[PDB]
């Protein structure tokens, strides 16, 4: 098939699962309990996206839907892969600073609404519609990042220093980087099509492998981890 963006996929895939490798190997060793909860969550998430970046390379995951006039390449597989890592992500900053039962449902629930109006967008034929869809998730990212940066940052303040600044690092590469994902799917493939896919992919699997390694390197390295 030999598509342009093939060479990014092949990337993301090495850098996903080299990072869930060392993650796990370093995971298996620790014997505190609740270090162990931390490794696991954070092994997991880059392990489905090594699986689903694998997929995409082996040709899965991609559909043309058609919208503007074109036959559109849409790699739904993306959404399979975050449907699952971002709301492990939320459960690790969560974790980090005690919140609530009722926080964390109502923060899974708001992750579950953005990926799934989000793939509906990416789906939808009606072109116009796309970013009915499109609006709506990032309506819901805006919740829960207001949750993150107004909630949680407040919480970890019961927290140990170290636990608190370790949460205010993941908090910020975590607002830095899901900020991207719409204005990235919004002038890419699935919206107005002005940057290719091949480039598109590229600023996908660079804000995937940073908010993912880079993320589990920056908690897993951490004394905030520990029991
Ligand atoms: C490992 C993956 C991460 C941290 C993914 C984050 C993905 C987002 C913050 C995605 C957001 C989206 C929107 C706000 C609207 C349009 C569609 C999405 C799903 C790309």
């Amino acid at each position: 098939t030999g598509r342009p963006e093939w060479i990014w996929l092949a990337l993301g895939t090495a850098l996903m699962g080299l990072g869930s490798l060392y993650f796990l190997v370093k995971g298996m060793g620790v014997s505190d309990p609740d270090a162990k909860k931390f490794y696991a969550i954070t092994t997991l998430v880059p392990a489905i996206a090594f699986t689903m970046y694998l997929s995409m390379l082996l040709g899965y995951g991609l559909t043309m839907v058609p919208f503007g006039g074109e036959q559109n390449p849409i790699y739904w597989a993306r959404y399979a892969d975050w449907l699952f890592t971002t709301p492990l992500l939320l459960l690790d900053l969560a974790l980090l600073v005690d919140a609530d039962q009722g926080t964390i449902l109502a923060l899974v629930g708001a992750d579950g609404i953005m990926i799934g109006t989000g793939l509906v967008g990416a789906l939808t034929k009606v072109y116009s519609y796309r970013f009915v869809w499109w609006a709506i998730s990032t309506a819901a990212m805006l919740y829960i990042l207001y949750v993150l940066f107004f909630g949680f940052t407040s919480k970890a303040e019961s927290m140990r220093p170290e636990v608190a600044s370790t949460f205010k690092v993941l908090r910020n590469v975590t607002v830095v980087l899901w900020s991207a994902y719409p204005v990235v799917w919004l002038i890419g493939s699935e919206g107005a099509g002005i940057v290719p896919l091949n480039i598109e992919t590229l600023l996908f699997m660079v804000l995937d492998v940073s908010a993912k390694v880079g993320f589990g390197l920056i908690l897993l390295r951490s004394r905030a981890i520990f029991g």
